[PDB]
């Protein structure tokens, strides 16, 4: 089950402005982005703020700590730059930023690169120099997904951008997956064998359609660290998500649970030990105009 364990809000603020979350490499600590562009560190059990940093002059939309604890990616709403890389050892400082990329992720196997998304276009950057290594855009193969988000595969040799599979080393598009929806561009399963693009599960080897999973329609997904469970939440047609998230067995795509929290969801994350789930939820009735979010901690 998902037993509520604890809840907290942005300390001392009339209106709590948490917008996104990620567990730190440091156990017992959660990182939260806010609607004023700050990064907060919270002790996740006491619900007490420990540190605060200034990152952007607009709402943080998403963040991602590096596994080793040394680096953090942030993205914002209206800032220039829209995304940035921060060092977290000794002094919290901006290392590099990514002009107009509104989404960024680390590479997966070795976290030496950043992949940023601007619309239908992917940009790959070197973490050391900040230099743009690659622009990935193929006018013949584009799907023009409205919520595109480029991503590396588990071994970093492939990228999926706009439903197109790229060989990174050669910088060539090797396959376009056919379009079935307007918005969602897809992710790699952690198993290395499958691509999940909205409701379609494709085999990487053959490019054959393996499964259709209707419940994944319009969902962002994240897997637990062991890659046994997949969490999905449907984007809203303001909070990025509706009031529900769903779990699925990552091995067979069979559903496990649907959780309706009856509040708009902003973000969800799990810890490295897959002990806990943190969900950012707006308080009030559904689609409240008032912004007053909490972070709920659930025991998986
Ligand atoms: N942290 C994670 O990776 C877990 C993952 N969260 C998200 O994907 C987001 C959280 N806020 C967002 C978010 C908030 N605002 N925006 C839009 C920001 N604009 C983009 C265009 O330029 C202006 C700013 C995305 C997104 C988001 C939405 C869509 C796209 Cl394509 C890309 C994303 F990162 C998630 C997975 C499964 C779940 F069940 C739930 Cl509830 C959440």
């Amino acid at each position: 089950a998902f037993r509520p364990i604890s809840v907290f809000r942005e300390a001392n603020e009339d209106e709590s402005g948490f917008t996104c979350c990620a567990f730190s490499a440091r156990e017992r600590f959660l990182m939260l982005g806010t609607c004023t562009g700050q990064l907060k560190l919270y002790n996740v059990f006491s619900g007490q703020e420990e540190a605060s940093y200034n990152c952007h002059n607009s709402a943080i939309t998403h963040l991602e700590p590096s596994r080793d604890g040394s680096l953090l990616l942030t993205s914002a709403t209206w800032s220039q730059p829209l995304s940035a890389l921060w060092g977290m050892k000794s002094v919290f400082d901006m290392k590099h930023s990514f002009t107009e990329d509104h989404y960024v992720e680390f590479s997966k196997h070795s976290q030496d690169r950043v992949i940023g998304t601007k619309g239908d276009i992917a940009h790959i950057y070197d973490i050391q120099t900040g230099n743009k290594l690659l622009t990935l855009f193929n006018p013949d193969l584009a799907n023009n997904y409205k919520r595109n988000c480029a991503t590396f595969n588990p071994t970093d040799d492939l990228v999926l951008n706009d439903g197109v599979l790229w060989d990174v080393r050669s910088a060539q598009a090797i396959h376009k997956f056919d379009k079935f929806n307007m918005n969602i561009s897809g992710v790699f399963h952690p198993n290395g064998l499958e691509v999940i693009i909205n409701t379609e599960i494709w085999d990487l080897r053959t490019f054959h359609l393996l499964h259709t999973v209707p419940a994944l329609d319009q969902c962002r997904v994240v897997f637990n660290h062991t890659g046994t469970v997949m969490y999905g939440a449907m984007l809203q047609a303001k909070s990025p998500f509706g009031s529900s998230f769903r779990t699925f067995n990552a091995t067979d795509y069979k559903p496990i649970a649907t959780i309706d929290v009856k509040r708009n969801i902003f973000d969800l994350c799990t810890d490295t030990k897959d002990c806990y789930l943190a969900v950012i939820e707006n308080q009030g009735s559904m689609d409240a105009l008032n912004m007053d979010t909490v972070c709920r901690l659930y025991e998986v």
